[PDB]
């Protein structure tokens, strides 16, 4: 499929989100390697990233839906 | 307003997920700081952690339900 667009939308959205609230927390599709990309800094203020390749992200993401679904609403 | 158990449900499902795509996040609601901890190793071993307060982690759950759904299907 295409991860690309849809990938790079929910990193929009997500960050929003984050920065809505002010949890110091990045999302973001990468391209090179495939994925999505959560990042935080550490205490010293360096990235330390989690890749998460495109197709499981996007599995993922639907798990969560109806979990959150079940849970919240 | 009972915020606890649907966080505990959250970050024990969102665990079972994580250890799936066999990432390192770990979730937990935390009774002291009443919130999210959501926690990665950095670079030594270290937990960075990140919280977010009851309240907000619900928001963020609920309306992250909602923007899943328009882009998945």
């Amino acid at each position: 499929d295409q991860y690309k667009p849809k990938l790079e939308l929910l990193s929009e959205r997500l960050n929003e989100e984050m920065k809505r609230i002010g949890t110091d927390i990045n999302f973001s599709y990468n391209d090179t390697i495939k994925g999505l990309v959560v990042s935080v800094k550490d205490a010293n203020g360096d990235k330390v990233i989690r890749e998460i390749p495109s197709k499981e992200a996007v599995e993922l993401m639907q798990r969560m839906r109806d979990v959150i679904g079940i849970i919240f609403d």
